[PDB]
């Protein structure tokens, strides 16, 4: 259900890493946000402490 999903405007619309989808029923096109960062897209990012840039 969570395929890759995502129009151009969907590559930069996070600052953080994100994980671009479609999701069924309408749009809704997003980013899903990490481990260690959340809120409207991680924009609460708890910087580094996870991943690596």
């Amino acid at each position: 259900n969570s395929y890759p999903g995502c129009p151009s405007s969907y590559d930069g619309y996070c600052l953080n890493g994100g994980v671009c989808m479609h999701i069924e029923s309408l749009d809704s096109y997003t980013c899903n946000c990490v481990i260690g960062y959340s809120g409207d897209r991680c924009q609460t990012r708890d910087l580094r402490w996870w991943e690596l840039r």
